């Protein structure tokens, strides 16, 4: 048994909810909330600006020393930071940016990194600001992600296209 509420049964290991990634995570206090990050770690917008803004930007502060030191992540790669006051951990997974051109065959890679957590609180890679259709998300994702996936959609629209449409 875990903590996560309200939550829609996609799979034996998929969930999904209309929520906002930010206040499910403030609520659950999650072991792992995953954070839609870019190469450098520049957590401008979309739900890296936002769960940045909830730190305080202490999100970001951390994320420059990690880039200093460790140069830019992969596209389809991750690493793990603190959770600050979200989460125990951030897991920042870079799904391809179809606004920047990437492979979106990488997007399968992203969600790789996920099976390396038993529990995540997590949004839909490469969708939103990345430019990716999240009906193709949810399903790189239920075909991917073997662990327990959270999976926090904000928009009413979005959220009741994607249980609607799901095979
Ligand atoms: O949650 C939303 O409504 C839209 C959305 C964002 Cl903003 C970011 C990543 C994935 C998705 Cl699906």
């Amino acid at each position: 048994v875990n903590s996560f509420s309200g939550y829609l049964k996609l799979t034996d290991n998929v969930y999904i909810k209309n929520a906002d990634i930010v206040e499910e995570a403030k609520k659950v206090k999650p072991t792992v909330v995953v954070n839609a990050a870019n190469v450098y770690l520049k957590h401008g917008g979309g739900v890296a600006g936002a769960l940045n803004k909830a730190t305080n930007n202490a999100m970001q502060v951390e994320s420059d020393d990690y880039i200093a030191t460790n140069g830019p992540l992969k596209v389809g790669g991750s690493c793990v930071l603190s959770g600050h006051n979200l989460a125990k951990h951030c897991l920042h997974v870079v799904g391809p940016n179809v606004n920047k051109g990437e492979d979106i065959q990488l997007l399968k890679s992203a969600y790789e990194n996920f099976n390396q957590h038993e529990v995540l609180l997590a949004p839909l890679l490469s969708a939103g600001i990345f430019g990716a259709d999240p009906i193709h998300s949810l399903r790189v994702c239920v075909d991917t992600v073997r662990t327990n996936v959270y999976l926090a959609v904000f928009d009413k629209n979005l959220y009741d296209k994607l249980v609607s449409s799901f095979l």
